[PDB]
């Protein structure tokens, strides 16, 4: 078998290679509202956010749903525009949300009147349609809401109990606006724009940092859905709200991105084993008269202390209202995050903020001791609680009793969906006694407890996946992976009598769906590995025979695949039985006009951490084109998903726990040592690895565990020391240092710099310079022991960029510098002459 | 003409032959004691602080003087231990003053008592020899002063009118403590602590960053040399003081040497075109009663600010007493640094700190419009002053008249000594009329203004080099480069009928001199190319016909040179005819063991920058040993000084005025060709280029502007973009940013980097990460050009070190890098097939 030399061109060459190789966000957020026009041709409008095309903001657009389609022919709906033609702040929600694009982010709805309110830039807006007023045949001017606050607006809200008032934040603290009176009214005073944050360390209605990046936490209130009416003929308009005190976390330094100033921004930073902020639970209070005058503002503090109403509470998680409003809800952690709960909370649980040590009593002892937090659900485990946004609540049928959806990996290490009916009883714990509630005092017993599904598969409950209930039929609608792991598929079930799973969706592609409110359509958008992705409209209807049983039709096309790209060959998917117990699922790019008797080198490209899946049934060709230009030029490419990726259950996921970095190269060299065992172009003698965060932490562990497999390794944005990272992600997966010496020890590769080999060409380390999410610092720390411990390295910075590449000019820079690298360390001739 | 190519070594071989080849301060602050003992064989006793051997402490020795000596055989005086066996404030002292050792750096001495004052680490100790009490025949134990500061104590200094004080720095503020008594006082209160240095920018008796870091200033403050009686019985100290307010100063933030922080320090640094810190004169007053106890302090301010009395002042460069005490003396510079004066500040412009406007109104009528400041002397240069330490003050004859020395290149462009008489005239401005001074109101009559030396040579004054007064014999000793340009020597001359300069050391040789207080005595350092430093004593005596004649004599060796190193083969200086109009002087390795029909790979080491001079008559088989280890691989290596360099005039200096960067790579590459001229071993296709600060700049704008020319340039913490560095060193060479648009543009090699090679393995850039001299956002900022302008780059960063290197691991690892860097990318053959 003869080695395959790439052929070697210039550092000038390979960028008009990757310059001519070189030369649009899907609709999305949709929303369908009935037309109720009996005479009129449509039955629905639906509203979404799309890119008008190739290079452009985000905004809204509709499309008219027809009451019948030519079943001959294929619908395409055409796009209306709804509507007529970067702070810190915003920088920092872009980095956390992973928004690459521009313009309108996400949109509210208020459907009793119509309004739209949305963020566009530095302006709140807001325009109305589908409500009673009607439905508008030409685009909308945005209304901009006029402010007199100085400072970004972020976060703003519709009050669903009336779409006169919107809520936003303003320097960290809530405030109210009316879109009619134009009446603004600040209602938290909890923190100064004008001090140091040194000195300012409170926040409200905000999600902190750990929260927004390790919970998809983005906002820290929540409008009660339903006003109260008071005798004068006004109203009270309520909000929960999360406040945060970061006065004893810790400040780190990150690299202003003005290089000119030569200073650096301070940053709130929990690493691991370290605070995380006090929080607690407020309430704020509007009463408002006839004419939607605020009358005062009454701002209210929890009876008794967060950590004695809510005993080892770490985290809220998540937080909102009951649908009529009688409750505010909140899913809870604990530190460990192996406890999760369920509690309703009152507002007859608030009293107003007092200093008068007097009436401040007076107020205590008004409130009832039956009036309690209720735990109506409470799970544990031993590996971790996955965090998802499915929570439904029924109507309240019963005086005393609370109905709702969840879904759980607790009870079979698969997440599945649960119809769970809590009892509402007294408290035996009275706080006039004077004392602390024992460990189960507010623990609701459980009436009913139902699994609606069950198997080998997961119910998929993030990035947008979560259920639609049909309360009529009384059906839910779900993603899942029933028919395979490489898929995700939409399913529908009932909750009534659950049974068989009907797929909605068709084999031989992965789906991302959006159900109307309605239950009437669903979309999907579907790709497979040859096919880039569709956007597509499908009617749902009943058989006569029973109304339970659901079949699909398409209706219309929203977006039309371009086809197979002329210059892509997609990768075969591959798997193989591992020692491990488990089918591991990987990826092959061939070598393009594979020559026969030769052997070509390789690069495995990594990320293997959890809270991904690389290897699975979609298109790969936009952002893992560069595999295909790889395998273009005489590289084999290779991508494995090793135990701790996601999609495949609780006990795969928790393979690593405890040992992150211990088990990951031990899978991906089993899949290499499988492929070149059925494939003799592999040549085993020239193996790269390449990857980033998570996978150029692997990059470094697979040159330090296995230089007998791995000839070079690039490392982009690595963690280096897991005491660096924080402590939501990291104390998951790993647990308090205290009680895990070994593992961080073995898991940190900056603590094993002399295990790096003594010959240079074989570790690259690249990293953007600004990183707020792995800290320069990884990079640096590691670069001090490997000077320390007399080994060579290569490093490139990247210094306008976070843990991102978002400037096209820092992206072609890397793609070439890594493209050189392989050529000049892997691929070429020369590469081979220089191995000493 | 054959290319040789150099062996190609592994990474573990090249370390370890580094370390095979890698397998002592000498003594200096030399002072002479009589020992008065007409019976006694000894005349004299030396003081010195040394390292007693190759790693160890510097500690104080004294030696004996004998009377006669054999002047058959050679004395070593034996070395006699005087002393019985770090804080961020020391750390940045030790970067200001490039300190590279551990111990006593220098020492205190007040000759009437005997008493020696010391800083050993964090204490301050005291103890006794060659007063009145006599002299020790075995080691002293050190005294510590005792102390309730809490924080470090810096920069104490013995009261020359009472040696029962001495003064030191404590968190910015000037304390005395008696060292008999134990009394400690605090005397100015101008900083806090506890506070942030955002909040309290203000410090006494200290020298801030420019000053320190350009000016070779590091103290604040200046004890009175005499004390005045009071008619109680007790006294009057005075401290002169600077008193400095940094508030409008930039502040940047450079990275904690603790990484595991991810923290910076906040660092007040002047920029070019930005606010030095607002600077005045303050005077201590110290009533103390007749038993040696504090009465009162009493704090004093100028009559009239600053910025009045002396107009047009930025720095003050320097700062003392007259001889006797009437008048405090001050060199001011302006902002151009192109206007020196020397002013007299009587006592009496001082008056008390009053917050009471009626009380200060009475104190400022209460002084006469006669005491006024007092220009001695006032020079004006279109080039620039370059401050020194010579100023002599004789002692005062007649009443309104001050005779002195100064040395100044403003007259000839050649640093020479000028013995000048000032008339102190009664001043026409009255500030009691209520109007500002003219321009010329303070300035003296000059009586008489005499030429001491002349000529094309220079006197030294910096880095130790200083002059010594004979006021009986009426001569000066001096050192300068009369003789030759490559070497220093010791000369006298008579400052009264000025004329025949005799010099006094011995041609072939380098010399670093200390003469004797008493003028009989000098100490030569000195080495040559071939010799390694040694250091002797030799005694002065005049033939008894003419007592200004002066001649040398052999009397002891103090420190033996080793010899020649058994493994290093000395440089060759050669020098050419520049079409610039000067000989431009250089230092060529040949490569060892010289094959006949073969040419080399070449590396030329440079600085290039201003205040530097690397070719001379001196031993550099310690600093650039690694020199010898290019040529004993098979480099030519090259040293060339171009024009900008010292020791040849203010002209050759100042040849770079407003165009830094623009004419050193002309001379370094007529250098080249000279050499590759006369010498066909040099092969002028395979050049690379190295320096570290201005050489690392050069390095790269060589690469910049000469491709033609350098293959590789390697550059070591480089300035990129001129705005970032400070005003002191700046300003003086390339003006105000306003005033030199295309300098600082074309100056800066950042704002060029669509001008670098679209080419690898040609440019490497090393810089210590936490550099606060030449901050690592010049590399940090070229790299962000460089990315944008698609250029390829390496980089190795020192996470530990500052602008120096001072950790031996970080050492090690560079100089592998850089040898194993040369070897891939231009002396082996396998950086000959790499070439595209
Ligand atoms: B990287 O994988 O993007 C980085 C290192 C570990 C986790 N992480 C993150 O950016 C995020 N915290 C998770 C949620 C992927
Ligand atoms: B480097 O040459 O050490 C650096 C860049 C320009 C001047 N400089 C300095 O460190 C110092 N400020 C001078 C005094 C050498
Ligand atoms: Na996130
Ligand atoms: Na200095």
């Amino acid at each position: 078998l003869e080695p395959f030399y790439v052929e070697r061109y210039s550092w000038s060459q390979l960028k008009k290679l990757l310059a001519d190789t070189r030369k649009a966000k899907a609709p999305h957020d949709f929303m369908f509202v009935k037309r109720n026009d009996p005479d009129g041709p449509h039955s629905d409008r639906i509203y979404y956010l799309a890119m008008s095309g190739e290079n452009r903001e985000n905004t809204l657009f509709y499309s008219e749903i027809p009451k019948t389609i030519n079943r001959a022919a294929v619908l395409m709906l055409s796009w209306k525009p709804l509507l007529d033609l970067y702070s810190r702040e915003e920088e920092l929600l872009r980095e956390r949300k992973r928004i690459g694009t521009v313009g309108i982010a996400s949109y509210d709805y208020h459907q009793g009147s119509g309004t739209f309110l949305f963020q566009a830039g530095s302006g709140i807006y807001h325009v109305k349609d589908g409500g009673p007023q009607g439905f508008t045949q030409q685009p909308l001017r945005p209304n901009l809401v006029e402010t007199s606050c100085p400072n970004i607006r972020m976060d703003p809200k519709l009050c669903p109990a009336d779409p006169d008032w919107i809520a936003f934040i303003h320097s960290n603290d809530i405030w109210i606006s009316n879109i009619v009176t134009r009446e603004e009214r600040r209602l938290t005073y909890v923190h100064n724009e004008l001090a140091n944050m040194e000195e300012d360390a409170r926040s409200a209605g905000v999600a902190t940092f750990v929260l927004q990046e390790e919970f998809d936490r983005y906002s820290g209130y929540w409008w009660c859905p339903k006003a109260e009416t008071t005798p004068s003929g006004g109203k009270i308009l309520r909000i929960l709200y999360e406040e945060n005190d970061e006065s004893e976390v810790e400040i780190i330094h990150v690299t202003s991105p003005m290089l000119e100033t030569r200073r650096a921004d301070s940053f709130r930073y929990p690493k691991t084993g370290t605070a995380n902020p006090k929080v607690t639970f407020k309430m704020s209070e509007i009463m408002i008269d006839a004419e939607g005058r605020i009358i005062d503002v009454i701002d209210k503090e929890l009876i008794q202390p967060f950590e004695i109403l809510f005993e080892g509470v770490e985290y809220i998680a998540r937080a909102g209202w009951t649908p009529e409003g009688k409750y505010a809800w909140s899913i809870l952690l604990d530190r460990s995050q192996t406890r999760l709960q369920i509690v309703l909370i009152s507002p007859e649980l608030f009293i107003p903020v007092e200093d008068d040590v007097m009436e401040r009593q007076r107020l205590i002892e008004s409130v009832p001791d039956s009036v309690t937090p209720l735990i109506i659900y409470e799970e544990t485990t031993d590996i971790w609680i996955n965090i998802h946004d499915i929570f439904h609540v029924f109507p309240q049928s019963h005086e005393e009793e609370i109905e709702f959806i969840f879904a759980s990996e607790c009870k079979t290490g698969f997440r599945h969906l649960y119809k769970i009916t809590s009892i509402l009883k007294e408290s035996k714990y009275k706080r006039s006694s004077g004392g602390l509630p024992a460990p189960s005092d507010f623990k609701c017993p459980i009436k009913e407890e139902i699994a609606i599904t069950s198997g080998e598969w997961e119910v998929l409950g993030r990035h947008g996946s979560n259920i639609q209930v049909d309360e009529v039929r009384r059906l839910v609608y779900f993603e899942g992976t029933k028919d395979s792991p490489l898929e995700h598929h939409l399913y529908v079930v009932s909750y009534v009598n659950p049974g068989e799973v009907t797929r909605l969706t068709d084999r031989g592609y992965s789906h991302s769906c959006c159900i109307s409110q309605h239950c009437d359509f669903f979309i999907s958008k579907y790709s497979n590995q040859k096919n880039p992705h569709c956007v597509s409209l499908y009617k749902l209807s009943s058989p006569e025979d029973d109304p339970t049983c659901k079949t699909k039709e398409f209706w219309a096309t929203i977006l039309d695949s371009a086809g197979p790209l002329p210059d892509y060959t997609p990768p075969e998917i591959f798997s193989f039985e591992s020692t491990t117990g488990f089918t591991l699922y990987g990826m092959l790019y061939k070598p393009h006009d594979l020559q026969p008797g030769k052997k070509y080198p390789t690069v495995l490209f990594i990320y293997g951490g959890p809270q991904v899946q690389l290897v699975n049934n979609r298109f790969k060709g936009v952002k893992y084109f560069r595999l295909n230009t790889l395998a273009s030029l005489g590289y084999v490419v290779v991508v494995i998903d090793n135990r701790g990726s996601c999609h495949r259950g609780l006990k795969f996921e928790g393979a690593f726990k405890y040992k992150m970095g211990q088990i990951e190269i031990d899978d991906q060299v089993e899949g290499l040592q499988y492929l070149a065992s059925r494939y003799d172009f592999i040549d085993l003698d020239r193996v790269g690895i390449h990857g980033w965060s998570y996978g150029g932490y692997l990059s470094l562990m697979a040159l330090m565990q296995r230089s007998d497999i791995f000839r070079v390794a690039i490392a982009g944005a690595p963690v280096t020391l897991w005491i660096f990272y924080d402590t939501g992600y990291t104390e998951r997966y790993m647990g308090h240092p205290d009680q895990n010496e070994q593992g961080y020890y073995l898991g940190s590769v900056a603590m094993q710099a002399e295990k790096f080999p003594s010959e240079p060409n074989r570790l690259l380390l690249l990293h953007g310079f600004l990183d707020e999410n792995v800290h320069f610092a990884h990079t640096s720390i590691l670069l001090s022991f490997l000077v320390r411990a007399g080994k060579p390295y290569d490093l490139q910075i990247y210094p306008q960029e976070r843990h991102s590449i978002r400037v096209p000019e820092s992206g072609e820079h890397y793609e070439l510098h890594l493209l050189h690298y392989l050529q000049e360390n892997l691929g070429s001739r020369i590469a081979a002459l220089k191995v000493i």
